[PDB]
């Protein structure tokens, strides 16, 4: 599968290093008006939280060279523009967070490649969460959206929770963490983050309606922005259909976790903290230890998550589940 991305931004990159080791992801070209091939490849070499690129990185003045692999380059503003069809992209993978609706996406189209995948949510591209609706993708639409990483890390464990017990109502929180720099439509936003506890809106809770339309109106919550590494964590606090117990709740999890959902939804029970997790690739990782049951039917559930690496690698299975369609 031959993709080209658009956006050389955090998960951009993370895409690009999860891409080139795919077996059959070919990544043939990089689109990005706002940096030049020099910081392109400094940008992917160096990363504070998951490490050097273990491999070779260079450019000229055409490309950037990753463990010899010429990736060509360009600086376009209106991805119309930019040689798909010539390139033969297959996939488009956008993440710019600004082409993420389909008429805006489209250019991508028009430019000649097959399929866009948007790694942002979108309100007009169907959005699809691996593990939760992938098996409702069919292969005429030709633009979708892997919505967010918080949408990835609750969509999993809201899933099978409901499937074994039934969600009546749930209230989320997420401990949240910096990732990059992401102010007049957010005051606390505008605060100093390195020392404070910002509480935040998120969509989150609610983009869980789109993938699970059972779950539609049942949840919402909010956010703690906190200054720690790009690792956070959801904390699920649901009332139940049926009655279990919390060591059903694990089971259920865990065999969710070793079987259907493999990859996606993991679990712990060791003493974990946040930065166990940086560069685990699952969306969304249960932690047995810290979760709490008070009654039969009331529970909180917590589970961790790489904002970055989780949702990049979730992109590169949804570029290959669309291909493979
Ligand atoms: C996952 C990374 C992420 O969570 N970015 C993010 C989201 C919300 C806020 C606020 C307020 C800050 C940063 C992702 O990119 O999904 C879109």
């Amino acid at each position: 599968v031959r993709v080209a991305i658009n956006g050389f931004g955090r998960i951009g990159r993370l895409v690009m290093r999860i891409a080139l080791s795919r077996p059959n992801v070919e990544v043939v070209a990089l689109n990005d008006p706002f940096i030049t091939n020099d910081y392109a490849a400094y940008m992917f070499k160096y990363d504070s939280t998951h490490g050097r690129y273990a491999g070779e990185v260079s450019h000229d003045d055409k490309h950037i060279i990753v463990d010899g692999k010429k990736i060509a380059t360009y600086q376009e503003r209106d991805p119309a523009n930019l040689p798909w069809g010539s390139s033969n992209v297959d996939i488009a993978i956008d993440s710019t967070g600004v082409f993420k609706e389909l008429d805006t996406a489209q250019k991508h189209i028009d430019a000649g490649a097959k399929k866009v995948v948007i790694t942002a949510p979108s309100s007009t591209a169907p959005m699809f969460v691996m593990g939760v609706n992938e098996e409702k993708y069919t292969s005429d639409l030709k633009i979708v959206s892997n919505a967010s990483c918080t949408t990835n890390c609750l969509a999993p464990l809201a899933k099978v929770i409901n499937d074994a017990f039934g969600i009546e109502e749930g209230l989320m929180t997420t401990v949240h963490s910096l990732t990059a720099t992401q102010s007049h439509k957010d005051w606390r936003g505008g605060r100093t983050a390195s020392g404070n506890i910002i509480p935040s809106s998120t969509g989150a809770a609610k983009a869980v309606g789109k993938v699970l339309p059972e779950l539609q109106g049942k949840l919402t919550g909010m956010a703690f922005r906190v200054p720690t590494v790009d690792v956070s964590v959801v904390d699920l606090t649901v009332k139940l259909n049926k009655e279990t117990t919390y060591d059903e709740i694990k089971k259920v999890v865990k065999a969710a976790a070793e079987g259907k959902l493999k990859g996606v939804l993991g679990y712990t029970e060791d003493a974990v903290v946040s930065s166990d997790f940086l560069g685990d690739s699952h969306s969304s990782i249960f932690d047995a230890s810290a979760g709490i049951q008070l009654s039969p039917k009331f529970v909180k559930l917590v589970s961790w998550y790489d904002n970055e690496y989780g949702y990049s690698t979730r992109v590169v299975d949804l570029v290959e589940h669309v291909a493979k369609a």
